[PDB]
Formats: C-alpha cells, sequence, structure tokens
C-alpha cells in the first residue's frame, strides 16, 4: 500500500512524512543528477523532499516533482516539499520575494514548509556570502522576530503551508516563542543530528514545545571541503553501528536512520545512487530494541560536522552556546 506512509502531526495541524530526501550535492556534480535522484527517490517511496535556494537545484528538484505528478506516480498532496530562506533575505521586506523566487524556479504554487535557513544575517543583494575588499563577510543587523512575522505572512498568503527554522539554538527558539503577538510557532527546527551528536538537550526542549526536530547530516554529512574537516571521524565506519548492522543483516546507514525515527526525530537522507536511495527506504522494515537504542545513545561524542564558522561573530551565531 503506497498511498499511506509514516508521518508526524505538526503544531499547525499539517502532517510531515518522517523520512525525508536530502538533495544537496557539491557543485561538481552535474544538475542532471539531482533531477534523476529526486525521481528515483519518489519512485522508491520518499514523500518528503528537502532543498533550499542556496543548493542551486530548485529548478531540477521542481522538474522532478512535476514529472512524477504528471506521470501519475504521486499526487501533489502526497509530496512534502521544503525550501529555505537564505541569509541575504532576512530583512522582513525581502522574505516574500525570496520565497516567490524559489517558487518560480520550482514551478510550484506553494512549498509545504519554508524555513529560516541559518540565523546569522548577511547584506542583501545577489551575492549569497557578500564580502568586502579585505575578504570580510558583510554581516547585517536584522531582528529575527521581524523576519518571523514576514514568514507568518507567507503562511497566511498560502505560499508556505507551514513555517519553521533551521540551525536555531535554545535562546533563538525562545526568542521566537516569546515574541509579543506571535501568531504561529515554528513547526520544526532542522539541525545536524546523528549518533555522534545526538542533540538530546535541544531535542527535549523542542519536544516540550511540540516543535519537531528534523535531522540533517544523519549519515555523517557530505564531508565536503572546506565545510567539513577531513579528519572528523567517519560516522558510518562506527564499530557499534557496523555490529548492529551485521546482526540484523542491514547496513550502518539503516541503523543510523532507524535510531532517529524511534527517538521521535524526522530524519533526512541524501543519496544520488539508485540502490542506496532504495536501501534507505528500508528503515520502515525493522525496529531497534531498547538496549540497541541505549547502545547508540552511548556513541554521543560532541562531533559537529557542520560548524558554518565563517558566520561566527554575531550574537545570533548559534553554535557557541551549550545548546
Ligand atoms: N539546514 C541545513 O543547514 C542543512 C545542512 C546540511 C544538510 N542539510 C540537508 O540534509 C541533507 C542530508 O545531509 P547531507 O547532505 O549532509 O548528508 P547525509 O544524508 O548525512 O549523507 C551522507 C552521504 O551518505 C551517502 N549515503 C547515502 N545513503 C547511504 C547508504 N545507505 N549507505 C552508505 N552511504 C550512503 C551519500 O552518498 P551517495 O549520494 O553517493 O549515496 C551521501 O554523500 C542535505 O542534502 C540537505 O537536504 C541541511
Ligand atoms: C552556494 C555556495 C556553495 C554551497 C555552500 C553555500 C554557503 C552555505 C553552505 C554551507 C555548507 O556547509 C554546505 C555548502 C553551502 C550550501 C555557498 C555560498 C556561495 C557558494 O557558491
Amino acid at each position: 500500500d503506497d498511498s499511506k506512509y509514516q508521518c508526524v502531526k505538526l503544531n499547525d495541524g499539517h502532517f510531515m512524512p518522517v523520512l525525508g530526501f536530502g538533495t544537496y550535492a557539491p557543485a561538481e556534480v552535474p544538475k542532471s543528477k539531482a533531477l534523476e535522484a529526486v525521481k528515483l527517490a519518489i519512485e522508491a517511496g520518499f514523500h518528503h523532499i528537502d532543498s533550499a535556494h542556496v543548493y542551486n537545484n530548485e529548478e531540477q528538484v521542481g522538474l522532478a516533482i512535476r514529472s512524477k505528478i504528471a506521470d501519475g506516480s504521486v499526487k501533489r498532496e502526497d509530496i512534502f516539499y521544503t525550501s529555505k530562506l537564505w541569509s541575504n533575505s532576512h530583512r522582513p521586506e525581502l522574505v516574500r520575494p525570496a520565497l516567490e523566487r524559489s517558487l518560480k524556479n520550482l514551478q510550484l504554487d506553494y512549498v509545504d514548509l519554508y524555513l529560516i535557513h541559518f540565523p546569522v544575517s548577511v547584506k542583501p543583494g545577489e551575492e549569497v556570502i557578500p564580502k568586502d575588499e579585505n575578504g570580510k563577510i558583510l554581516f547585517d543587523t536584522v531582528d529575527l522576530c521581524a523576519t518571523w512575522e514576514a514568514m507568518e505572512k507567507c503562511k497566511d498568503a498560502g505560499l508556505a503551508k507551514s513555517i519553521g527554522v533551521s540551525n536555531f539554538n535554545h535562546r533563538l527558539l525562545e526568542m521566537i516563542l516569546n515574541k509579543p503577538g506571535l501568531k504561529y510557532k515554528p513547526v520544526c527546527n532542522q539541525v545536524e543530528c546523528h549518533p555522534y551528536f545526538n542533540q538530546r538537550k535541544l531535542l527535549d526542549f523542542c519536544k516540550s514545545k511540540d516543535i519537531v526536530l528534523v535531522a540533517y547530516s544523519a549519515l555523517g554529512s557530505h564531508r565536503e571541503e572546506p565545510w567539513v574537516d577531513p579528519n572528523s571521524p567517519v560516522l558510518l565506519e562506527d564499530p557499534v553501528l557496523c555490529a548492529l548492522a551485521k546482526k540484523h543483516k542491514r547496513t550502518p546507514a539503516l541503523i543510523a536512520l532507524r535510531y532517529q525515527l524511534q527517538r521521535g526525530v524526522v530524519v533526512l537522507a541524501k543519496s544520488y545512487n539508485e540502490q542506496r536511495i532504495r536501501q534507505n527506504v528500508q528503515v520502515f522494515e525493522f525496529q531497534l530494541t531498547s538496549e540497541e537504542m541505549k547502545a547508540i545513545d552511548g556513541l554521543n561524542r560532541n562531533v559537529r560536522y557542520l560548524t558554518l564558522d565563517i558566520f561566527a561573530g554575531p550574537p545570533n551565531y548559534p553554535f557557541s552556546d551549550e545548546y
């Protein structure tokens, strides 16, 4: 039965599929691969697709989605598509224009979810990481509560079914939740999460407010230089994950994805390979015991692959606080 799939009810009443397809790939990888990969993901059973303006693939991702609706493989209501607002468009007057630009590239009428991508703001313009004459990034001073109000207007206009955040810490979440006149809470906080960085504290805070944590780099990340240090440990070579995989005749990736589902996290998984795409959907075919979950909880070791430390400095940089 393919018209049903596992989802979670968001705090605005909409439903989010619990397994999402990651679409980012390094610039070297031709865009024809993103188009094909999304088609393969939909074919395999993924109903949640994650992208962003800065991934430079929304034209291809949108074409894939539209092709799979037009060939009868899926209906628009059974696709949950996420886009993200880049940091050069945090000013409240620029939020709707950025969403409209994404929608025009996608050729879709609405996104299911629109997120604030990263909480540090940069100067507006066509450059996505604007830099001065000495190579210094041009930061901008924006009140994210004002940005949030503009996100709420996008939801009221129907351009985004749901709105949320990404890369927010405890303080930043509280700032939105305590905003005077708040209309809509964020439905989710999309952050790095895997057995080496399991986010227990931030996850519990999100649970206490009915905010869903959406895990990125759940398989150990793309490991793309300069974003990820090559000396960071390779998640999927972990001996505990590999031993659990061998016991169950599964793979370390499947163990890492199932861990997130059973702790109440919505998990993303990027793959541009036909067999790994099909493999990843097998997360719904087995369950982990409480002892196995505890063993995986024991791997926590403070390994953050994606620091985005070129944006460090401003008070909104999210990774200096404990959580
Ligand atoms: N909000 C943010 O700031 C943010 C940041 C990072 C990522 N994201 C989102 O999260 C997605 C996922 O994370 P990521 O892109 O960092 O990666 P990831 O999902 O952690 O994956 C890592 C790598 O795992 C490989 N892989 C996939 N399935 C596998 C399997 N079954 N067995 C072995 N290897 C497998 C992939 O290679 P192949 O493609 O060759 O299979 C991929 O290069 C991104 O694409 C993006 O949509 C968001
Ligand atoms: C789009 C881009 C390459 C991909 C970058 C992006 C800035 C944000 C970013 C952070 C990562 O850790 C992954 C790669 C990305 C998504 C860069 C801004 C200019 C550059 O061309």
